[PDB]
């Protein structure tokens, strides 16, 4: 996905 500054899955 979209990274947020942060974000994960899969």
């Amino acid at each position: 996905q979209p990274d947020h500054e942060g974000t994960y899955d899969y």
